[PDB]
C-alpha cells in the first residue's frame, strides 16, 4: 500500500466551491492517512494557460513537503470525494502495483473532446522531473494552447515514455458529472468538469 500525496490548488483562493472540495479532500486524506498538499501561494502567472499548467509546479511543492511519497495524485479544484465512498481507499479502485508505470490517467469517451482528462492524475515520484519539463513548456506553442498541460502529457510526454503509462476508464476515479451521471453515485472522485464558477458553487451546496 503505497505512500500517496493528494495535491490541489486554486486561484483565486476565496472561490467558494474550491474551498468546499478542498475540505472534502482534506477529510478524505485524514481518514486514510494520505498526505494532503494544497497550494497556498498566489501565482506569478495568472493567465488561463498558466493556471492550468500550475499543477506541474504544485507537484514540486508537494514533493518538497512530502519527500517520502510514492504516488502524487492531482485532483482539480472542481473534483470532490463522493461522500458515499469517503471510507473507501484509492487502492480499492485502482491497481498501483506495476513498478514500470509512471502515469495513471483516464479517458473521457465517448462524451469528451480529448483522449485523456488530467483533472485526476496519478504521478509516480520518478516522473517528478518529467513534470518539471511539462511546467517548463507552459509558454511554448503548441503546448500553451488548449488544452494545455493535458495536451502536453498526451502528445509530448506519452510518446517519450512508451509502456510507462496507462489510460483507464474514468467511471470511479474521474467521473465527470454531466457525461456519466449514472456512475456518479458509485464514483470515488466526481469531476464538475466544463461548468461555470456559479454552477459549481450551486452543485457543491447540494453535496
Ligand atoms: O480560474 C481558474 C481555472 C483554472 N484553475 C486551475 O486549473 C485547474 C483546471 O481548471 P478547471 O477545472 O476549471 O478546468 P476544466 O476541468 O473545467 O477543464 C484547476 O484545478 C485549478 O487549479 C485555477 O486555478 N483558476
Ligand atoms: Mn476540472
Amino acid at each position: 500500500t503505497p505512500c500517496i500525496t493528494i495535491l490541489s490548488g486554486h486561484f483565486p483562493k476565496e472561490t467558494i466551491y474550491a474551498r468546499k472540495t478542498k475540505e472534502l479532500v482534506e477529510e478524505y486524506c485524514s481518514i486514510h492517512g494520505y498526505n494532503f498538499y494544497y497550494e497556498e501561494s498566489e501565482p506569478l502567472e495568472t493567465e488561463e494557460h498558466a493556471l492550468h499548467f500550475r499543477r506541474s509546479w504544485i507537484i514540486q511543492q508537494a514533493a518538497e513537503k512530502f519527500p517520502s511519497t510514492e504516488w502524487f495524485l492531482w485532483l482539480d479544484s472542481d473534483v470532490y470525494v463522493n461522500p458515499k465512498n469517503k471510507n473507501k481507499p484509492i487502492t480499492s479502485f485502482i491497481d498501483l502495483s506495476d513498478p514500470n508505470i509512471l502515469y495513471h490517467t483516464f479517458h473521457e469517451a465517448p462524451w469528451g473532446s480529448y483522449p485523456i482528462n488530467t483533472g485526476v492524475k496519478f504521478v509516480h515520484k520518478d516522473a517528478l522531473e518529467i513534470e518539471k519539463i511539462v511546467w517548463s513548456l507552459r509558454n511554448e506553442a503548441p503546448w500553451n494552447t488548449f488544452p494545455y498541460e493535458q495536451k502536453t502529457v498526451y502528445e509530448y510526454v506519452f510518446p517519450r515514455i512508451p509502456g510507462r503509462y496507462i489510460v483507464h476508464d474514468p467511471y470511479t476515479l474521474n467521473c465527470i458529472v454531466k457525461a456519466y451521471p449514472e456512475h456518479v453515485k458509485d464514483a470515488l472522485f466526481v469531476h464538475m468538469c466544463g461548468t461555470s464558477r456559479a454552477e459549481r458553487d450551486e452543485h457543491m451546496e447540494m453535496v
